[PDB]
């Protein structure tokens, strides 16, 4: 009588299958979408934390074809410089807005000051506005993503985070223009040890993709990345792309090597996964391919 | 030709799935009942063990809203008089009596001097009597549940520790107020490597919980939680409280720091628990969450 | 379209649920069979190892109430006169014969010496002639067990080690007053790493008690037994008894503390089993309890 | 909706089940085919790898009874030179040509060196072009195949990696005498770690042996083999023969003990599989013993 949902699996519970290939990793298509309304070259965007992304690490994931989400664990007048750093900035591949400026993105919570904060940001030229709490299937997050889509028509906003199909049509219905998924993989995040509350994170991208498919809103996969191989996993599991912290952590760019070879080195992993499994593009990628369940073992 | 009953799940083998939210969790209730007639405004008990629960230690967990059991390795006039020293001793919080008396329980077992022990103990003033031993699916401890019961209809009685549906069943035929479950799980108890016997707690919980269902039985959930996460895994399975012993050891209150820094951890993480799962109360978080089964990766 | 026959358990894989008792540990008999003659007033063989079963500890063993099996390192005229020693030499258990001689076993081979080893063992007075090599399940065994059965009608004989239905029936039809179980889990035996080859001993043992329901032959369980927990499972998953080296192998009694010791405390488990399960004896043991099955968690 | 395939298993998930056995271990048949054209007397190749087989190496292979497949990290004259001091080289068991020369193959690839490498090595006297990459299930590698198939007719043509039936039915129709199978489990290849590409060996194995069934086609195991014991699974999941690297790699006869010695040891363990299984020949060990499935425990 034990209400069990199901049996749910995290990265090393899984291996992708080779399939028919054609098309060399070096020619592959790794072009997506973060949202609705937002393109990127690389399926790659930066943590809000405060050890990973502020201004100079958000240019740059912004010139490597990705984008960076500033983290809110600063003032709102500090927040709002910070995006207008980045929007005020040879990278072929370079994440731009219609007036060319850099793409950048800004975290906020559910407390007191987030209507202002939105505000600021806003007005400082956010491409999107992140509402990023531990549990976005809640009414703070969900009335905040529908509020920010209703005042702000004009900017898009992602909700999270989120690990199952019914969050995921909740923060669709509130207007989201993506959602980000992972409650539990945040590399050790002591949610299990805490509260003994997660969901393994190849499952979570599963059932939420499932849940958005046919509605056009991008789902990100947020957590538990160490190795080039979970990004691709992550991607045929169903993610648009996938959102790193830690691993940035040490960069140049990070606040206190290049975070350029570290990309290098993640997409390298993603285009030998896309050239194995067949997969000319990543819409060919999130859909085709099939895992193998594996043992302990 | 094997027989095996089934496969038995523990704390690691599970974890919470989130679910819609709108209470905070320092908004929940954790109001709960440890048998029939004794409610607490905390899931915790203190173990019946010589380094746990004296005096001290149950006056403290009294005031946090729990309670202790007195343990049994010590003469009948001691443990009478740990009882008096309870009995008689701001807590908004406190568990107590209809004479505004603290609450405390005390453990028998079913050796020559149980009923002179139960008898010393009710004179004392004692809330709950524990019948507590490594079997409780037995005839000495349905006997003596049945006999204390009878003898002295005025006190609280729990029998255990049982891990089973039919043992469940049994004790609440003998008249217990609650049934203690776990047979395994204590912290390492030998249980598993002497005698080869044992069921994961997670499974024995919801076991005993399901044979229970519109009783009116409580189940307290005893061993094998190490940390906040596996009291709300054991309160999701079922159980109405939880009891705890090696954790409390080492604090200022138990025999030779404050036990309230612990029980403010293991209840910050039950109401980040709740929180997480949109549980409002004890009665939802025992009911309404599920469960996603995981793998040893 | 690999040929998988089942999934196999060992020990580690499973646990003894409780059930209802009346009999205490110390009331219940341990009383078993080691072949269709031969009984045991404890479930307890020794190894034919030569650090382990000589004259030494074969005859404390049948003073123990179990019995010793003589290795056969050594030479025909030596193994005889071990026999010797033991059928020549307060100990209420003790395994005696007919005339009150302490009983003792003897392991050979299938190599050339076979016929005339057997025949000396015989005529040294042993009860027991056990039939012993990696692979029971093979001619060399099967005839050797048939000639002795047919030559020395009047000794017992034991064929081993099986580890499948299939091999229990061919020894039980060529003869064999019991069978011995255990391919693989000899405590390291490198027969898993050099051949790839085995069962796991709990599947192995029910498979072969299945096979053999209703025959008269007895099972004994060879192997992989660290913990009195591992001989408790061994005997609900329908041994007999049990046969251990590498544990006896430090004795005082074995060749270069009291062996006693390691009896008492395996059967005090074995005890504390019975008592868990509610099981009064061996034949109850043996048919009644059941197992969970758990995870590596 | 995550799209897994199946379960699939690798060494340490399975063990052989023993079998009626007559046929001795030292009596048992080694003798397999590498390709539709290529007897071997045992069942073992040795990679081509740069730390593993140069001339030196091949001309001990074909000796043992197996064979060798000279690496490709040098230049075509040089490959060609290797090639030639292998066929220009008692051995009662040694894999030779109908002239009585010692057989060799050698690896190519699928760049723009492939055909006049092919070429030379052809007119060097190669048994066996080896085309040979991490993902045989591709374009280049089926292209390639073919191309060797309808230009030298007269040679062997090995190709490889794949890991599913579809790979080796794609291959088979292109023309290949005999596939590779191993996309994983190379002792480490990063293949998992950096692209999360892979099927376990056993799986592997099996799917490629059901979908070759009736063609005549043999499939090679290359990789993830540690001990003998692994060898004995793969054989009896279908392999024809097992290819070896970094076993192969500390020896007296591989580019800078002897070779003999881990060949002895390698085909003891399998002649002890052969034995416990009751496979007289390799035919019979590759399509009629069972596996059990085991836990981690
Ligand atoms: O201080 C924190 N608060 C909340 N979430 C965090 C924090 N640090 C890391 N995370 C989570 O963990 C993710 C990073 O996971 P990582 O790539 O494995 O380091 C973030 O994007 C967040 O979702
Ligand atoms: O000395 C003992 N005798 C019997 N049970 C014990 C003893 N020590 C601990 N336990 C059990 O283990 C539980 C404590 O588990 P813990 O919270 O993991 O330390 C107790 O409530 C008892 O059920
Ligand atoms: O040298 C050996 N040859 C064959 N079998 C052995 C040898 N040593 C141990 N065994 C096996 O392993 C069993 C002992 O298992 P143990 O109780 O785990 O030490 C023996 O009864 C034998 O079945
Ligand atoms: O440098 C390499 N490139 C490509 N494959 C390799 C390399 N080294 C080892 N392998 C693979 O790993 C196999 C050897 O596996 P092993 O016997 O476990 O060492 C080779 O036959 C190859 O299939
Ligand atoms: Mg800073
Ligand atoms: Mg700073
Ligand atoms: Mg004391
Ligand atoms: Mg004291
Ligand atoms: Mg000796
Ligand atoms: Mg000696
Ligand atoms: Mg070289
Ligand atoms: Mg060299």
């Amino acid at each position: 009588m034990l209400r069990i949902s199901q049996e749910a699996l995290t990265f090393d519970d899984v291996l992708l299958i080779p399939g028919y290939s054609e098309v060399l990793p070096k020619d592959v298509s790794l072009k997506t979408r973060l949202t609705r309304g937002i393109e990127l070259n690389i399926p790659l965007v930066s943590a809000a934390m405060d050890t990973v992304t502020e201004a100079r690490l958000a240019i740059a994931m912004a010139q490597e074809g990705g984008i960076g989400i500033i983290h809110k664990n600063m003032g709102i007048e500090q927040q709002a410089a910070e995006v207008r750093k980045v929007k005020k900035h040879t990278y072929p591949l370079a994440s731009k807005d219609e007036q060319g400026r850099l793409r950048v993105g800004a975290a906020v919570g559910t407390g007191a000051d987030t209507g202002e904060r939105v505000a600021a940001l806003v007005a400082a030229g956010v491409d999107v506005v992140v509402v990023d709490t531990a549990h976005g299937h809640s009414k703070g997050v969900i009335e905040r993503v529908r509020w920010v889509k209703q005042t702000f028509p004009d900017v898009q906003v992602i909700g999270g985070n989120i690990a199952t199909a019914e969050a995921a049509k909740a923060l669709a219905e509130a207007g989201a223009d993506a959602v980000k998924v992972g409650i539990g993989p945040g590399s050790i995040c002591t949610t299990r040890i805490v509260a003994g509350v997660g969901v393994p994170q190849i499952s979570a991208i599963a059932n939420v993709a499932a849940a958005l498919e046919g509605t056009g809103v991008p789902l990100i996969a947020d957590g538990g990345i160490r190795f080039s191989g979970d990004l691709a996993k992550a991607m045929v599991a169903g993610a648009y792309c996938v959102m790193m912290g830690s691993m940035f952590a040490g960069t140049e760019e990070a606040p206190g090597g290049a975070l350029s070879a570290i990309v290098h080195q993640l997409m390298g992993g993603l285009r030998a996964a896309m050239g194995y499994t067949g997969s000319a593009d990543i819409q060919q990628m999130r859909t085709q391919p099939q895992f193998v369940r594996i043992t302990g073992a």
